[PDB]
DNA sequence: TTCTGTAAACAGTAAAGCCGGTTAATCCGGCTTTTTTTACGTCCTCAATATAATGGGAGCTGTCACGGATGCA
């Protein structure tokens, strides 16, 4: 499982470096670096699901300024309970 | 020279934080009866009449013929 996934990861890293102006071969260093600092065991790579919901609520209350909460339920289709919890959360943070 | 293990490493089982929807729960404004109270017109109830008035039958019923009582005279 490791070889093909590592190869694709290196391909994407070098593509992103080329897009950003960095030399693609520098990606090897990057992956080597992460291969030193990310080991320890077996765990699947996902995303920031907590951060995904965090930025979702961020966008929700950035678009929210009143009645457009209904538009929020029309934006993607979500509950008013989570929207109200997110509003209270944005009130909590300063 | 031939037959054994062992550490790097990839499948597995279990559990819970979160989570993208799941349900119940209360509060502001409004229409619709639901009942109630007057207004009133209508409906219901009663009283009085001062010339004089003084006894029906109302259509009978149109007809058969047994028996068995029945109560008198």
């Amino acid at each position: 499982r490791f070889p093909a996934l590592l190869a694709e990861l290196n391909d994407l890293l070098r593509g992103e470096l080329s897009r950003l102006g960095v030399d693609p071969a520098h990606s090897l260093e990057i992956v080597v670096a992460i291969c030193k600092h990310l080991g320890g065991g077996q765990v699947y790579i996902p995303r920031g699901q907590a951060l995904d919901s965090l930025i979702r609520d961020l966008r929700i209350w950035n678009d929210f300024n009143g009645r457009n909460v209904s538009e929020l339920t029309t934006r993607y289709g979500v509950t008013f309970n989570t929207v109200y919890k997110a509003i209270r959360r944005m009130r909590r943070l300063k």
